[PDB]
């Protein structure tokens, strides 16, 4: 797939351990941040300062590529933030004409 | 040019008016942020109440009073009006700038 960077929100939708999450492609962060309000409460979290998933989560995209991330879980943010931990596993390249 | 997304910092070096800046490609923000320590002090700023709390910044950032001409090393250029914020580790190139560079994200 291709996505131009525009003023619009650059979004990915994908699964983490078989639940769907949408969020903002966030090249400026090393790690992924999931909103606490979106966090399945049966899924265990631990402090580190911010909370983090206790378990690694399997991410899967709609083309069935997959891998592992261990996101931070943070209250009071507008959107999930896909970090380079995830983007680097999807082999995403930035290109200019 | 091509730049894969890796664990490493995705960086661009470019000019704003007559000065070179390096910073982090920051697709999560719609505005560009310059660290105050890198801000030429002769360049005028305006205090704002622009809420950037949502992109993990302040609710009262300074902003460049003027538009700045950005130019890359291939001599593409355009205009942005970045925020100027103390005590950040790196300059943050937002989609205001990235969208003027015609940057596409691609997957194999």
């Amino acid at each position: 797939w291709v996505q131009p960077i525009t003023c619009q929100k650059p979004s990915l939708t994908l699964w983490l351990d078989d639940k769907m999450f949408t969020g903002l492609i966030n090249t400026g962060a090393d790690v992924t941040i999931i909103k606490l309000e979106d966090w399945p409460p049966n899924w265990p979290i631990t402090d580190t300062n911010p909370k983090q998933s206790s378990k690694y989560l399997t991410w899967r995209d709609k083309e069935n590529n997959s891998g592992l991330i261990k996101p931070f879980v943070i209250p009071n943010l507008p959107v999930n933030l896909w970090g380079r931990d995830l983007l680097s596993q999807m082999k995403i390249m930035m290109c200019s004409p």
